[PDB]
């Protein structure tokens, strides 16, 4: 689990979103395994907008912060789930490391601020939905 908080908005793992993000849905991609909602409380944290592939992610699976570096935004293939047919995900990011569910929701940081959330995992790696080219999340 885990969630970004900013401004206005509260951005979770499209599959993890609660009956209160659906009943304040701003923007949903299943594509992406994203959904945005709406708060009423300022959310702090700055979104990174960048072309980093250098960060650290939260781990909850190991209560640990790893280093990694993780390909470019892009369409990659992802199995079956009580959430999503098997498919082509967009806007995802691989990392080599571990990620096991639970772990979806842990943010990956750079010195820019957050880039993305882990969404996927298996065979020692760990995918993250990118939120850097969502430039509206900032106003
Ligand atoms: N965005 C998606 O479509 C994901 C929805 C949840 C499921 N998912 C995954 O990739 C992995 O879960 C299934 C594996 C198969 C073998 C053991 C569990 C996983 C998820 C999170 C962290 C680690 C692993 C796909
Ligand atoms: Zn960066």
């Amino acid at each position: 689990s885990g969630a970004i908080y900013v401004g206005n908005y509260r951005v979770v793992n499209r599959h993890l979103a609660t009956h209160n993000d659906w009943a304040n849905l701003v923007w949903e991609d299943s594509s992406r395994d994203l959904l945005v909602s709406s708060t009423t409380a300022q959310g702090c944290d700055t979104i990174a907008r960048c072309d980093c592939q250098t960060g650290v992610y939260y781990c909850s699976s190991r209560r640990k912060h790893y280093p990694v570096s993780f390909s470019k935004p892009s369409l990659i293939f992802v199995e079956a789930s009580e959430y999503y047919p098997a498919r082509y995900q967009s806007h995802l990011m691989l990392a080599v490391g571990h990620s096991e569910p639970g772990d979806c929701g842990g943010i990956l940081r750079c010195q820019h601020g957050v880039v993305g959330i882990v969404s996927t995992g298996g065979n020692g790696l760990v995918g993250f939905a990118d939120v850097r080219d969502l430039l509206w999340l900032d106003e």
